[PDB]
């Protein structure tokens, strides 16, 4: 049988964060710790929520120390602020980095033996649910609000590790494009192709089944239809992206991903490469590698990305799907090569071993070898 | 903004009830009350679960007093059995009648001021979550495992009332076609068209939006593809129906239904008409009434029900969608007219007023008048 874990409650649309004060009152919570980053404070995104909490008389404290690719140090620091805050629940405001930090803090607070953080890797053997989390994404996005995963950087071991735990699922997600509009265009582009990567990898993952296929192919259609417009500042395209990125995540931890996420993680660990950019650059190269092991599915991807697939051979349809992703990447300004974002050719074998061992790689529809992954990093790296 | 309430956890596929004992152990529950009916006990469906609970050392008691269109008496009796059982959680085994009884018992147990049952009608202002519910459907089906609705019969007032409450959502749903295979063919047919009715009414309801549209049109495709095969005894078609009926419900408590459910409820109240049969007979007539208020949506319905819509006008595609439902109803043996199932012509004005006032009718895409509903009952009552 197949398990699906989802948010019990989610609010969607512009103004969805307007539901937060009523949700808090209905659940009887007394005081939030907001887990966020300095950019979202500076840009006034956090205040979109705290102004509503202030108006409703709801108490809050803030931890804004999160950094991209959040580290063991960031988790321990946030946990310290949580323990001293008197908060009884968490509000995660931000992209995957704050949402994942918030999950780690919530889990460790109710499972204090995991305070070393390393011990959470894999199927975390936690006995207690997380401190309740209300999740408010500000990128479009990682869908960290709806997965049971969170990804922490071990700086000493130079690796990103995935923690998988039904105990971390947020109680309520608020998916509000008003919270996302202020992303710089390059951040809309990269988080949007990360969303597309979740949807494509989820569509073709070894564990795929009927329900996740239906969700993923709809997410691909929405994201491919909306991302150019959203990057360009179209308000309705932004609302479409907010929905598409969420639907794209409804399979990440229910069925799995593949070698794109497997190869993106070591770039985050080695260089602090932004997750979205890493996935975007890799995606079409990994799609080419996987193409002949994905049945009819690239014909479906090409069709919903606007390709006229009528009369194409399966290989022509596969080539068209890959080309549609290369074209979208160019069209929203994704750097074309890993050399452009400071990846070092001499690191490729170490990156490839880290990718081969990444849990995401296990879902890949083509069984990857070390040599295959080395060649893929070279293909993605090269100016030629 | 649009709210989605879903099961936090759901297991899908033949053998999904095999997950139940581990879910109970992980949640630390001590003793179940199983809420079911005498038929499911007698035919050994309940033992499929209790044999597994016995093997795992999990305590249970049973209330099997549920009858179709469960009444205030059934709820009060089951509440009494629950209170005396020492159970700390509920397991609902059955179709909508046991699932809805279980929701009422769980809500009242934690919100004892609603012990009159009538007071639960509408948006129940309960302060506390239900006693935890694990939901196991045996029909395909009402999707009562995933909606926030439950429907109780007031025998004294001769009316069915709808209770809508986020607090009643089951913690875990187990969607297992092994639990459904014993439905007689006529029961597969009627519960299957009830599922189709959820999916069609949910697709065209006033509150419809992008996510529920995606779920409902996929549910229509699955159900229209599988129902004839499932009624004929095909095991794989039965598993398809188990998924389709669930997806059909993911939309409905989140966006609403329409006049088919509004007109079906008074038939259940007046005559004890089976819910699925009532919906099936009404569905194509109400679809014809609603057709010109549904934009392009009947072209989508006709297409996924196997109609070649290429080259049809929208009005031709609307007619084709209605005809596809008439054809399905004939093919799975739904009685063609309300007179066939003991509906009295002289009751039509009283039925019509009850339907006009039913909360489901408020979602109908065409604003219904008393006169319109009277005419629709007449159209459905005999051949013209
Ligand atoms: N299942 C999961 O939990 C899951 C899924 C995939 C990714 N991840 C993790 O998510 C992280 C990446 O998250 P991300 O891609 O959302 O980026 P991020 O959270 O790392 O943020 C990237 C940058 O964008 C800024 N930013 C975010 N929202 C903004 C806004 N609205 N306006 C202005 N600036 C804004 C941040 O301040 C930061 O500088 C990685 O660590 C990745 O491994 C986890
Ligand atoms: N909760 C909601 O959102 C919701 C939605 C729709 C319908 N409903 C309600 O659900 C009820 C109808 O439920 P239903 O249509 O599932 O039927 P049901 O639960 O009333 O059962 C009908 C008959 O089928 C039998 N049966 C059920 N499963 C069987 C199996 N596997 N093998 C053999 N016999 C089996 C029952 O014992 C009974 O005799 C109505 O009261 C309706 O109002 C509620
Ligand atoms: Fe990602
Ligand atoms: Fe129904």
């Amino acid at each position: 049988a197949n398990r699906m874990i989802l948010n019990e409650t989610a609010w969607f649309g512009r103004g969805a964060v307007g539901a937060l004060t009523d949700e808090v009152k209905r659940r009887g919570y007394q005081k939030a710790l907001i887990v966020t980053d300095k950019t979202l404070v500076q840009c006034g995104v956090v205040a979109k929520v705290t102004d509503k909490m202030d108006a409703a008389g709801l108490a809050w404290a803030i931890y804004d120390g999160v950094v991209p690719n959040p580290t063991i140090t960031v988790v321990k620091e946030g946990l310290g602020v949580f323990q001293n805050s008197g908060a009884d629940y968490l509000i995660a405001i931000g992209g995957g980095s704050p949402q994942d930090t918030c999950k780690a803090i919530g889990i460790i607070s109710n499972n204090p033996e995991f305070a070393d953080v390393r011990s959470l890797e894999g199927l975390s053997p936690t006995n207690k649910p997380s401190v309740p989390i209300l999740a408010i994404p500000t990128t479009a996005g990682t869908a960290a609000e709806v997965t049971i995963n969170y990804v922490i950087t071990d700086e000493e071991k130079r690796r990103k590790f995935v923690c998988v735990d039904p105990h971390d699922i947020p109680q309520v997600a608020f998916i509000d494009a008003d919270m996302m509009d202020g992303m710089p265009p390059a951040l809309k582009a990269a988080t949007g192709v990360d969303a597309l990567t979740h949807a494509i990898e989820g569509y073709i993952t070894r564990g795929a089944w009927a329900l996740t296929d239906a969700l993923h192919i709809k997410a691909i259609e929405i994201i491919a239809g909306a991302l150019r417009g959203s990057v360009a500042g179209d308000k309705d395209a932004g609302e479409e992206m907010a929905l598409g990125q969420y639907v794209a995540g409804m399979g990440i931890s229910n069925v799995g991903l593949g070698l794109v996420h497997g190869m993106a993680h070591p770039l985050g660990a080695f260089y602090n490469t932004p997750h979205g950019v890493a996935n975007a650059i890799l995606l079409p190269h990994v799609m080419r590698y996987n193409a002949d092991f994905t049945g009819e599915k690239y014909r479906d991807i090409a069709r919903v990305m606007g390709v006229k697939v009528e009369g194409m051979s399966l290989e022509e349809a596969r080539n068209a799907a890959v080309e549609a992703v290369f074209a979208l990447n160019r069209d929203v300004g994704i750097p074309p090569h890993l050399r452009d974002v400071g990846v070092r050719k001499e690191d490729i074998p170490a990156l490839a071993q880290a990718a081969l061992d990444d849990v995401c790689t296990g879902g890949n529809p083509r069984e990857a070898t070390l040599e295959d992954i080395v060649e893929l990093y070279h293909t993605a790296w090269t100016s030629h």
